[PDB]
């Protein structure tokens, strides 16, 4: 806070808030995090602990981490701009297509990593995807639901998004796995191609909804198990699955191939980060450079 010059608030994470700051010695410029009380869970530093050891290029690097009154304040290096922002500028015209293959091969370099070290994100969302001007992106905030908790919002009222959350979330499983991850970056991939959220849900149920009237709604032929979860009802109406070619054109059969088995319904058959790399959509990738407006 002192040695810290709050220079912006840059957002207000599920977690706590954002500020763009200064280290008045270092003069490094960072992103600061402040963590939302009464005693702050020690179990969760060796949460946090794991993360400040974590090194890849594709993962925001936590630099320090400082807990003082109730206060657990997380110093990360700062990147340029988020996806959302991003995408948004981008409306217009799209982001090129071997820019999005770009992006999405490196998150997926992100999360085989995390993945092998037994890390979930849980979050993913645009918002927390940041890139540089260099052509890299690199996931931020990584969730921390067992290392914190997830009650009603944010932490100042605030509406939680819930258009990348996996079908076995919103149906009640209390244990994610590494799949759920891959749902979400999956639900990114496709709207960065079409430029419009694939699932822009309002509610938990409008959210199950929306991927059902997409997907079809699963059974226990495509997902076995799925009558006997917590939240699932004999009562879900009962959709048709669309095609992939209505529900992402542009994108190639290549691309709609790996969207397709990054959506499964199966948690057990989704595809591993670490096998949608090797899938034949990113033989042709490059390392773009994106045109940002800072
Ligand atoms: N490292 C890092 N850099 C950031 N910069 C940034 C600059 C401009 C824009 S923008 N709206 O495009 O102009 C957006 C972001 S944000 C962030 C970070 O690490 N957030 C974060 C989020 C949640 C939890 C957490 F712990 C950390």
């Amino acid at each position: 806070m002192e040695n810290f010059q709050k220079v912006e608030k840059i957002g207000e994470g599920t977690y706590g808030v954002v500020y763009k700051a200064r280290n008045k010695l270092t003069g490094e410029v960072v992103a600061l995090k402040k963590i939302r009380t009464e005693g702050v869970p020690s179990t969760a530093i060796r949460e946090i602990s794991l993360l400040k050891e974590l090194n890849h290029p594709n993962i925001v690097k936590l630099l320090d981490v400082i807990h003082t009154e109730n206060k657990l304040y997380l110093v990360f290096e700062f990147l340029h701009q988020d996806l959302k922002k991003f995408m948004d500028a981008s409306a217009l015209t799209g982001i090129p297509l071997p820019l999005i293959k770009s992006y999405l091969f490196q998150l997926l370099q992100g999360l085989a990593f995390c993945h092998s070290h037994r890390v979930l994100h849980r979050d993913l969302k645009p918002q927390n995807l940041l890139i540089n001007t260099e052509g890299a992106i690199k996931l931020a905030d990584f969730g921390l639901a067992r290392a914190f908790g997830v009650p009603v919002r944010t932490y100042t009222h605030e509406v939680v998004t819930l258009w990348y959350r996996a079908p076995e979330i919103l149906l009640g499983c209390k244990y994610y796995s590494t799949a759920v991850d891959i749902w979400s970056l999956g639900c990114i991939f496709a709207e960065m191609v079409t430029r419009r959220a694939l699932f822009p849900g309002d509610s938990e149920i409008d959210q199950l909804f929306r991927i059902f009237r997409t997907l079809g709604t699963p059974d226990e032929v495509v997902w076995p198990g799925v009558t006997s979860m917590p939240d699932y009802k004999p009562s879900f109406p009962k959709w048709a699955r669309q095609d992939f070619s209505k529900v992402v054109p542009p994108l190639d059969e290549d691309g709609r191939s790996l969207l397709s088995q990054m959506l499964h319904y199966d948690p057990n058959k989704r595809i591993s980060a670490k096998a949608a790399l090797a899938h034949p959509f990113f033989q042709d990738v490059t390392k773009p450079v994106p045109h940002l407006r800072l």
